């Protein structure tokens, strides 16, 4: 007599059983492409079951699988999950030298960006409330999804999106989100003292200049903070390290390794006790004066428990609004230097004037490290252009949105034409075109 094991392979993004019956239409979402080995574990079980309980007996064949069985075997039979998350193993004894068989599933290849399912296994026979077995055994393993996002700007929560409009100075809060394995505390395969796992390494960066790196700011797993236990027992490193400019040359990142650093066996323990549960790896980035526009900048993240595999995912980009102008001569391409203007926008009814940071010296092109508003208007930033060709006064870092540059004074031997000149900063860009402005000359005596 024979037996057949459908799979399910869903998809999980929280923390979480097999009843063995078909459970239909579940409104879950399906993991295409996930490789299952299927081994018959029968008389290593029975073995492990005069000493242990059935209990005891699973656990420790649910660890260490390549233990009891080869994992790389030939002979070992394979089924890829289809469109639909579906695989099945057809064919099987529902006996193996007298005993009902007992099978376990390794997931061999777990596509991107998923952490593996736990290595499962079935001992037969499968009943019901009517004391009939099942033929056909469905089982639904998960498969955990990495993933990576833009949550606070300015410690404000945010629609999440692909694509964030952002201004120089801003915090933004990025997070991580991954599966602690279920055999984390497990040691090695064949081995009393080495273990299994000896690297968990998180690895965030961008390949673009916009932010610098301010913190850490939690780490938190089945809503209990984790961070101030771990910290000083495990390896960190940001982009404001000289260390990492040695193993890296990415403009901006950090590399938290939980079994990297000094207390390692400490931390096992620790992420031992969540084993199976989801964790949250929250950090604050700082837009800078190297944020320009017609630029969008993501981060990646690379999870890895080895230096030969890793689960990499990508989270949402940034981009900011700039603009330029072209101060002249009415009636030629002569550039006006040392015309004055400031920034002003409406805020409901109500004026308001930019005051730009990290702003001296910088005459013609503005590039402040931060923008803040005053009704004060006295209290505004300056702009002076300079004499350059195409476009004499630049600005970034800017939300977009509608804007007024107002003509303060003008450049010595001219008067103010259009005091007040209206314009809106595009996302992400320069803007359509640079703006002309013209300056009447006084033939003066």
């Amino acid at each position: 007599t024979t037996v057949d094991f459908t799979l399910h392979k869903i998809e999980q993004t929280s923390d979480e059983q097999n009843t063995g019956h078909d459970l239909g239409l579940t409104g879950r979402k399906p993991v295409q492409g996930a490789q299952f080995k299927i081994f018959n574990v029968t008389d290593a079980f029975y073995q492990l079951l005069e000493n242990h309980d059935k209990t005891t007996a699973a656990s420790m064949i649910s660890q260490n699988l390549g233990q009891y069985v080869n994992l790389q075997d030939p002979n070992a039979a394979t089924v890829t999950t289809d469109a639909d998350g579906l695989a099945a193993f057809k064919g099987l004894a529902a006996k193996t030298n007298g005993r009902h068989s007992v099978y376990a599933f390794h997931e061999a290849v777990t596509p991107q960006p998923y952490q593996k399912a736990a290595d499962m296994i079935v001992s037969l026979p499968v009943r019901q409330d009517d004391g009939s077995d099942l033929t056909n055994i469905h089982l639904y393993p998960k498969d955990s999804l990495v993933t990576k996002n833009l949550t606070e700007i300015n410690e404000q929560a945010v629609a999440t999106k692909d694509l964030h409009d952002v201004a120089v100075g801003d915090v933004l809060t990025y997070q991580v989100q991954f599966q602690i394995p279920h055999d984390i505390g497990a040691l090695a395969d064949h081995s009393q003292d080495t273990f299994k796992y000896n690297q968990f390494k998180v690895l965030a960066y961008m390949t673009k200049e916009g932010l610098t790196f301010k913190a850490l700011t939690a780490i938190t797993v089945d809503g209990q903070d984790i961070l101030k236990a771990l910290t000083g027992k495990m390896a960190f490193m940001s982009s404001n390290d000289a260390a990492w400019q040695q193993t890296h040359n990415y403009p901006f990142g950090f590399e938290l390794d939980f079994l990297g650093g000094t207390d390692p066996d400490a931390v096992r323990n620790l992420l031992t006790q969540y084993a199976g549960k989801r964790v949250t790896v929250a950090y604050t980035g700082i837009v800078n004066e190297k944020m320009i526009p017609d630029q969008k900048v993501g981060n990646t993240a690379e999870v890895s428990f080895d230096p030969d595999s890793k689960i990499t995912v990508n989270g949402p980009e940034i981009q900011t609004g700039g603009i330029r102008f072209f101060k002249h001569e009415a009636g030629s391409s002569k550039s006006l230097a040392n015309a004055t203007f400031i920034l002003q926008r409406m805020n409901g009814n109500v004026r308001e004037y930019a005051v730009l940071e990290g702003v001296n010296g910088m005459a013609g092109t503005y590039q402040p490290t931060k923008i803040t508003w005053t009704t004060n208007q006295d209290a505004a930033t300056r702009l002076k252009t300079s004499g350059a060709e195409t476009a004499n006064l630049t600005i970034q870092g800017l939300l977009p949105g509608r804007y007024t540059l107002v003509e303060t004074a003008a450049p010595e031997g001219y008067e103010i034409l259009d005091p007040t000149t209206d314009f809106e900063v595009i996302a992400g860009t320069w803007g359509t075109k640079t703006i002309r402005i013209a300056n009447t000359p006084v033939n003066q005596l």
